């Protein structure tokens, strides 16, 4: 039993919430909340800057010494930083940025790094901003992801196509 309240269930691990996943990881505080980054874990909009700035920017002063000291992520590739006032953890994942032209056989890589955390507050990856169909998206998450993960998805409408067009 956890404190995610009011998902619906798509499957054995997989749960989804028309939410703002600001607000949701301010009101559950999860071990992990997964950021939508970018390589340089430069926050600044979409799902990472609405986490930011609830942050007061700390996640972006962390991010810039991570980068300073590790360099760029992998697209793909993810870390795991402070959650500061949302959540224990941030996963930092890096999703294929469609309008960048990456590679969206990347995304299953993205939803990979999931696997290594047994249960996740997080954004369908490359979604939004990032430039990906939200369903294919979803099917990749349910088809890769084995941990307990629950999804927010800040736009009513597109929730309500995601539910009904889920397979
Ligand atoms: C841009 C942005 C800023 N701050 C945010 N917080 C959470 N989500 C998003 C975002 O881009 N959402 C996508 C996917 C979803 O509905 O979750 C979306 C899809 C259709 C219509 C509108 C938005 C953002």
């Amino acid at each position: 039993v956890n404190s995610f309240s009011g998902y619906l269930k798509l499957t054995d691990n997989v749960y989804i919430k028309n939410a703002d996943i600001v607000e949701e990881a301010k009101k559950v505080k999860p071990t992990v909340v997964v950021n939508a980054a970018n390589v340089y874990l430069k926050h600044g909009g979409g799902v990472a800057g609405a986490l930011n700035k609830a942050t007061n920017n700390a996640m972006q002063v962390e991010s810039d010494d991570y980068i300073a000291t590790n360099g760029p992520l992998k697209v793909g590739g993810s870390c795991v930083l402070s959650g500061h006032n949302l959540a224990k953890h941030c996963l930092h994942v890096v999703g294929p940025n469609v309008n960048k032209g990456e590679d969206i056989q990347l995304l299953k890589s993205a939803y990979e790094n999931f696997n290594q955390h047994e249960v996740l507050l997080a954004p369908l990856l490359s979604a939004g901003i990032f430039g990906a169909d939200p369903i294919h998206s979803l099917r990749v998450c349910v088809d890769t992801v084995r941990t307990n993960v629950y999804l927010a998805v800040f736009d009513k409408n597109l929730y309500d196509k995601l539910v009904s067009s889920f397979l």
